[PDB]
């Protein structure tokens, strides 16, 4: 517990418990300390070994990882510590956020995520609970990485091949994600709030049109995919965003692209005219 005190519990994250505290410098820190279902299993090196590695992602928009904390079937990770989450801001943010924050997090969050993708490492979980964010406005994502280490449940920031049964590393997991959050900060509410697997498809389907072998070829390869889906055409983008110049929704367009190969990556995304306005 490498002397700690004060610990205040924030609440219950992604894979465990998440605390407030200093050390006996008198520092703050978040503590995180990994729940782990099987009490008696104990955690193998090489799981220790990938997060570990996480150390070495130092970005000023990646919650810097100081310690890997591990002591008798008890596993805590000591993160800096920002005072507040996304969802947390946009909870009293009625509308949604002004066009300027929505730029500047987008901005902060896909150059955390070039940076990442840049050392092939994926996050597969990205939501505003592990966006977080200082009194200054700067923007950190919290958990990139711990996927790989790790493996109710929300489902909104998923991408219809991974809700297909996908399983292949991709970096173009995290985009959709991104084109997601981006339409949750201007319109204010969650784009596709899903309440299981096959209703969050069907979310997905109704505003941007079942895909078919036409607009997504090879779709039919998916595990989970289904030739009855109900056929919905795809809605005018104008219509279900608001707030959004055209830059904008032409920037939200090429990040929720159905088909992953034709998907924007964050560094394209980063040249996009919408950052240069
Ligand atoms: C739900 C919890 C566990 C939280 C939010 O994602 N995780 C969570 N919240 C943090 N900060 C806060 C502090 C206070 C509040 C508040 O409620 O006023 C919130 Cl939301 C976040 C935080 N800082 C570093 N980390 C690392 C551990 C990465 C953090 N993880």
């Amino acid at each position: 517990m490498e002397k700690y005190h004060g610990l205040e519990k924030i609440g219950e994250g992604t894979y465990g418990v998440v605390y407030k505290a200093q050390n006996n410098y008198g520092e703050t820190f978040a503590l995180k300390k990994i729940r782990l279902e099987k009490e008696d299993e104990g955690i193998p090196s090489t799981t220790i070994r990938e997060i570990s590695i996480l150390k070495e992602l130092k970005h000023s928009n990646i919650v810097k990882l100081y310690d890997v904390i591990h002591t008798k079937k008890r596993l805590v990770l000591v993160f800096e510590h920002l005072d507040q989450d996304l969802k947390k801001l946009l909870d009293v943010c009625e509308g949604g956020l002004e066009s300027v924050t929505a730029k500047s997090f987008l901005l902060q969050l896909l150059n955390g995520i070039a940076y990442c993708h840049d050392r092939r490492v994926l996050h597969r979980d990205l939501k505003p609970q592990n966006l977080l964010i200082n009194r200054e406005g700067e923007l950190k994502i919290a958990d990139f990485g711990l996927a790989r280490a790790f493996g109710i449940v929300t489902l909104w920031y998923r991408a219809p091949d991974v809700l297909m049964g996908s399983k292949k590393y991709s970096t173009t997991i995290d985009i959709w994600s991104v084109g997601c959050i981006f339409a949750e900060m201007v319109n204010g509410t969650p784009l596709f709030p899903g309440v299981s697997e096959a209703d969050q498809l069907m979310r997905i389907f109704r505003i941007l049109g079942t895909p078919n072998s036409k607009n997504w070829p090879n779709v039919t390869e998916l595990p989970k995919y289904d030739p009855n889906f109900t056929v919905y055409e795809p809605l005018p983008w104008e219509s279900f965003l608001k707030g959004l110049d055209e830059s904008g929704i032409d920037l939200l367009s090429k990040m929720l692209k159905l088909d992953p190969n034709q998907r924007i990556t964050a560094k394209q995304a980063l040249e996009h005219a919408y950052f240069k306005e």
